[PDB]
RNA sequence: AUGGCUGUCGUCAGCUCGUGUUGUGAAAUGUUGGGUUAAGUCCCGCAACGAGCGCAACCCUUAUCCUUUGUUGCCAGCGGU
């Protein structure tokens, strides 16, 4: 059922209170998030996920430079998937009608 | 009361507008920060992404060379001198 049980993670400080639910603690000399109240979770999310998948939804993942680089790369990228991996620049989806300019000035680029 | 025209801050680099976002609001952001430039000139970063007036650049003159033309200008090679 687990994907693998490596989160061994970094973080040691700064715990939001909100989430207290999801987390185990102790190990880490700090914190950690529990393993058993994450299998039931992303088995749902991709249960929606699929639902837009099919009339071809625009995803859009998001990753900003260094944040995962290495980690994504350009693996998003596949049929009818689209990605931000630079600098996700701010405010660009609730004026798309601004960027609009933008991008046709990279198309005609 | 004015049109038109002109002086000065000052040939100083600044002054603004679209959408977006923040704030109850006047407003803020951008336009600030790290470098750099004669310059809001350019780069990086960034809650902003673009644009306009302005700066530079297009203009004239000057400093080198080349093509054409050769008088009313000029005389290197030749001659009457
Ligand atoms: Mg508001
Ligand atoms: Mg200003
Ligand atoms: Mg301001
Ligand atoms: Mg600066
Ligand atoms: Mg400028
Ligand atoms: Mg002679």
């Amino acid at each position: 059922m687990l994907k693998a049980g490596v989160h061994f993670g970094h973080q040691t400080r700064y715990w939001n209170p909100k989430m207290k639910p999801f987390i185990f603690g102790a190990r880490n000399k700090v914190h950690i998030i529990n393993l058993e109240k994450t299998v039931p979770m992303f088995n749902e999310a991709l249960a929606e996920l699929n639902k837009i998948a099919s009339r071809k939804g625009k995803i859009l993942f998001v990753g900003t430079k260094r944040a995962a680089s290495e980690a994504v790369k350009d693996a998003a990228l596949s049929c009818d998937q689209f990605f931000v991996n630079h600098r996700w620049l701010g405010g660009m989806l609730t004026n798309w009608k601004t960027v609009r300019q933008s991008i046709k000035r990279l198309k005609d680029l």
